[PDB]
């Protein structure tokens, strides 16, 4: 597409609008920055001849660009753009400049959880296989910076926030993991208006691939290639886990390092895009054999004194914790970290986990006390983070988990999960020696 010229408005900074700043100056246009907090996360990063409104959004500027490129984190449904589009101004964001301008095949993922394990693990299948691959989108590496001729490849996680704002995606291959209630605080309309940012994905896909186990993540109306625990193109066979495509077995889970059903899953979702972008199947097999896990997901930060404190900080949200719970083999007590920004979701779903002896809540953040709520009797609420870890600390025994998997935000007190994971490891590491 050609800028030259325009009006160009870009609502959010931090890396993403950061990174739109960089693209739109390399092309010979200046454009200018707005961001309704007082001060943004790159603001004193920013090159010093682009003007900037911070602490609210300017009309005036919206109002007289040519081309409004809005942030994830900003709601279309905000009064501003909204008028903005009614009034006929073209609003896109990072994702739609990237795919206009890549020159590669592009692998597209999203869902409500699995997402970067399995863009990460398609990565590896192609690096594996020899390929020049480039992987970021909604983890690592804003889109925009991936760019380059010499790419081959690229692998993109793409949140709900980012398919709003996207028209030009034409995916080798597209998949949606699963659907379960996350970001209710901007979808209004409840979860089907978020299941339809996430079916955007599958537009102009040359091949679509869906989850047999979840039926929301299939289109409304050739068919999608499709994964799945017993049904499904891609499968698995319990004599001992195996990995099959369609009754023939290609990997047994033993060789994986990663494990648990919902990894095996995310394994068979990486195969089938991996399939469908064109990458060998013996190099997609071997890669899935060395990969050992994303930080801060499920991660064992430290095993000691009989006792295993797992990060599972990448938990922002309900379904994600589920999984961490659900089949979990506890020796002793689990100690259950909970709390920071619900983002309005129904943690009901959780109760059934939380029975039993052997079970312990330390609810914080936010939304704490409604964690709490749970199962009251087995619970503490405290302020912060730290001073619930302070408070397990004492009780933790030979046998025990601690696990912090909060199945919230962390951006009401911290900068983002990974910091809220990395102070979980530094305070595991002083409590539990
Ligand atoms: N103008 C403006 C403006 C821009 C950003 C913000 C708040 O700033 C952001 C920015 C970009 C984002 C992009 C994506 C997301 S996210 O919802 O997809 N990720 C969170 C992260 C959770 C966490 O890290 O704990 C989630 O799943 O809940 C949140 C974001 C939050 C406020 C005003």
């Amino acid at each position: 597409a050609d800028y030259q010229g325009k009006n160009v408005v870009i609502i959010g900074l931090g890396l993403t609008g950061l990174s739109c700043v960089d693209f739109f100056l390399a092309r010979g246009v200046t454009p200018r920055v707005m961001d309704t907090r007082m001060t943004p996360p790159g603001l004193d990063k920013l090159p010093e001849a682009v003007e900037r409104h911070t602490g609210s959004l300017n009309d005036e500027w919206l109002m007289a660009a040519d081309l409004i490129v809005a942030s994830p984190g900003i709601a279309l449904a905000h009064p501003s753009l909204s008028a903005a589009a009614d009034a006929g101004i073209e609003i896109v964001g990072d994702i739609e400049l990237f795919c206009r301008e890549a020159q590669a095949p592009i692998v597209a993922i999203t869902g409500s959880n699995g997402k970067s394990t399995v863009t990460t693990l398609v990565g590896e299948m192609a690096k594996a296989a020899g390929v020049n691959v480039g992987v970021g989108g909604n983890i690592g590496l804003p889109a925009l910076m991936l760019l380059d001729d010499e790419c081959e490849l690229y692998v993109l996680e793409l949140s709900s926030f980012q398919l709003e704002t996207t028209s030009s995606l034409q995916a080798v291959a597209a998949t949606i993991l699963n659907v379960t209630e996350d970001h209710m605080d901007r979808y209004p309309f409840g979860l089907q208006q978020y299941r339809a940012a996430k079916l955007r994905i599958y537009e102009n896909a040359k091949v679509c691939v869906v989850n047999a186990d979840d039926a929301l993540t299939m289109p409304i109306r050739e068919r999608c290639v499709s994964f799945g625990v017993n049904m499904g193109d891609y499968h698995l066979n319990h004599q001992e886990t195996w990995l099959r495509v369609k009754g023939e077995k290609v990997l047994n889970v033993k060789e994986m390092k990663l494990s648990g059903q919902h990894n095996y899953t995310n394994a068979l979702a990486a195969l089938a895009l991996a399939d469908a972008a064109g990458l060998p199947r013996a190099s997609s097999l071997k890669a899935l054999t060395t990969f050992t896990g994303l930080p801060h997901r499920f991660e064992v930060v430290l095993e000691h004194n009989g006792v295993r404190w797992i990060n599972d900080s990448k938990a922002t949200n309900v379904g994600s914790t589920e999984a961490a719970l659900n089949g979990l083999h506890v020796d002793g007590t689990l100690h259950l970290l909970l709390g920071g920004d619900g983002k309005s979701a129904d943690f009901s779903p959780l109760a059934r986990y939380l029975n039993g002896d052997n079970v312990r809540l330390y609810c914080f953040g936010r939304d704490g006390a409604q964690l709490a709520a749970l199962r009251p009797e087995v619970a503490e609420q405290t302020e912060t983070m730290e001073q619930a870890m302070r408070l397990l600390a004492p009780r933790v025994q030979p046998g025990d988990m601690v696990l912090l998997s909060p199945a919230c935000a962390s951006l009401d007190q911290f900068k983002n999960f990974e910091q809220r994971g990395n102070e979980f490891a530094r305070l595991a590491k002083e409590l539990g020696s």
